């Protein structure tokens, strides 16, 4: 359980969607982060993979604001303290807004995977995962925006999948957090995109899995990494 509290881009903080404050406020502030109804700080499990909730989390609506990023620039997402127990991958996708991200229909967004990190080491099952990397970096993740993509407005869908309960059907816990970016530079790729509702299925090999046993491999869920 947790959420993204802050985003660091080009030397300033863009405050996150503080899901334990703003839902209680009813004139809440404008941010680059999508609003959600996930006030339990919880997840979308396999029962929700083909619902709109998977796209940018439960009840999500676009952020009003969009943050410019320098070409090949970093976006650092700062989480609330991630529990060691919640082992699993950290996955990052972009979808083009083809206009202002604040007015997009999230159900039409087509995501391409720009980064994925999975099982890092399995010397002591359940092992060391991308989520443990995030903990070791004091609960932050650095995303580098590719220089080879067509610049424009994009949703960054940033996600931890916790697998501590994933040996049961619909046990995997997805924690998607969306923010609005203005990608800048000279690139031209328009990578093939996947609907939010086709990212994951509740029987995928990296989703329905027992992490407590020795693992010979881990198949990071979602569509193929764009390079
Ligand atoms: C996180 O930062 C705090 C100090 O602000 C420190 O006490 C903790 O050990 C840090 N680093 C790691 C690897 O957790
Ligand atoms: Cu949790």
């Amino acid at each position: 359980h947790g959420f993204v509290q802050n985003i660091v881009i080009d030397g300033k903080n863009y405050g996150g969607y503080l899901v334990n404050q703003y839902p209680y406020m009813s004139n809440p502030p404008e941010v680059i982060a999508w609003s959600t109804t996930a006030t339990d700080l919880g997840f979308v499990d396999g029962t929700g993979y083909q619902t709109p909730d998977i796209i940018c989390h439960r009840g999500a609506k676009p952020g009003a604001l969009t943050a410019p990023v320098s070409p090949g620039g970093t976006v650092e997402l700062q989480w609330t303290p991630w529990p060691d127990s919640h082992h699993g991958p950290v996955i990052n996708y972009l979808a083009p807004c083809n206009g202002d991200c604040s007015t997009v229909d999230k159900t039409q967004l087509e995501f391409f995977k720009i980064a994925e990190s999975g099982l890092i080491n399995d010397d002591n099952p359940p092992g060391i995962w991308a989520s443990d990397n995030l903990i070791a970096a004091n609960n932050s993740w650095t995303v580098t925006i590719p220089t080879t993509i067509a610049p424009g407005n994009y949703v960054l869908r940033h996600e931890i999948i916790a697998l501590h309960s994933a040996q049961n059907q619909d046990g995997a816990q997805n924690y998607p957090q969306c923010i609005n970016l203005q990608v800048t530079g000279g690139g031209s790729d328009n990578p093939a995109g996947t609907l939010g509702t086709a990212l994951y299925h509740d029987t995928d090999p990296g989703i329905l899995i027992n992490i407590y046993q020795k693992l010979s491999s881990y198949i990071i869920p979602g569509p193929p990494l764009y390079t």
